[PDB]
RNA sequence: GGCCUGUGUGCAGGUGGUGCAUGGCUGUCGUCAGCUCGUGUCGUGAGAUGUUGGGUUAAGUCCCGCAACGAGCGCAACCCUUGU
């Protein structure tokens, strides 16, 4: 079962991959052909694996669970932010700090610092805070927001992750597979299916495709919530 | 009770030794800006990362990046004096 299909999928350009000289030949299971020097992806496999991952995220969220959206790539980051802001789920789209989920104690302590600074802002304490103090702490708040702002309310150690461009975000994949978390991911030709559990073999270098895949995963988690 | 008196007894006393047994204090590299730690990660491991890289700074000062995130001692500032 899929909310979308080949037509409204390849309207974007998800069927594309990368050139024939940058690819993991584990992808052969998902290769369709080679055209214009790039490989083309088996969208039937993408549909059945979309169904797999949809059922996965649905049952996890219904049992009580959370997905971390990670799309630091420029091609996807704004869409990732949009869907994650809509559904109200944790996300990062600017940078992955090494240790977000495996040094989560420390990263959560710095989230507590962010909330302390936001309570400071609520108090509007500006007169006891000198000028360089105000400016350096605003810069620090902006750093903490750019990095962790998408997960202000996390305190989870979550149950799933949603990756764009494993090659770009190999740190999150390693942290997940080290801590025992499942990762759904957009598998392009340059990616590795051995690390991804419930993949989604689309394009990562295409903004429309990444937005579309984030949208269907967003809808899946929304229905997993509505099933509560 | 104090005070001495001696019998002495304990013992005081030693600027007598060892600063290669020691504290304390000090010098010194150097007021140089560096030295470290927790967690995480990499590595069989010693260890590495952080703390490297680009730029900037008097400065590990700060920024941008970055499997690192942070913290601490140091930097700077708080102090005195001089200058309106």
């Amino acid at each position: 079962m899929a909310v979308v299909t080949m037509k409204q999928l390849l309207d974007s350009g998800a069927h594309f991959g990368h050139q024939t000289r940058r690819w993991n030949p584990k992808m052969k299971r998902f290769i369709f052909t080679d055209r214009n020097g790039i490989y083309i992806i088996d969208l039937q496999q993408t549909l059945t694996y979309i169904d797999k991952a949809y059922e996965f995220v649905k049952e996890t969220v219904a049992h009580g669970g959370t997905v971390l959206f990670v799309g630091t790539k420029k091609q996807a980051q704004e869409s990732i932010a949009e869907e994650a802001t809509r559904v109200g789920m944790p996300y990062v789209n600017q940078r992955w700090l090494g240790g977000m989920l495996t040094n989560f104690s420390t990263v959560h302590k710095r989230l507590q610092r962010l909330k302390e600074l936001e309570a400071m802002e609520q108090t509007g304490g500006f007169e006891g805070r000198t000028k360089k103090e105000i400016l350096m702490l605003t810069r620090e708040k902006n750093k903490l927001e750019r990095s962790l702002g998408g997960i202000r309310d996390m305190q989870k150690v979550p149950s799933a992750v949603w990756v764009v461009d494993t090659n770009k975000e190999h740190i999150a994949v390693g942290e997940a597979r080290k801590l025992g978390i499942p990762v759904i991911a957009i598998l392009d030709t340059n990616c590795d299916p051995d690390v991804v559990d419930y993949p989604i073999p689309g394009n990562d270098d295409a903004i429309r495709s990444a937005a579309l895949l984030t949208k269907v995963i967003a809808s899946a988690v929304a229905e997993g919530l509505q099933a509560r």
